[PDB]
């Protein structure tokens, strides 16, 4: 959900 690492 962060920082375009799209899981978190």
């Amino acid at each position: 959900x962060q920082x375009x690492r799209x899981p978190q």
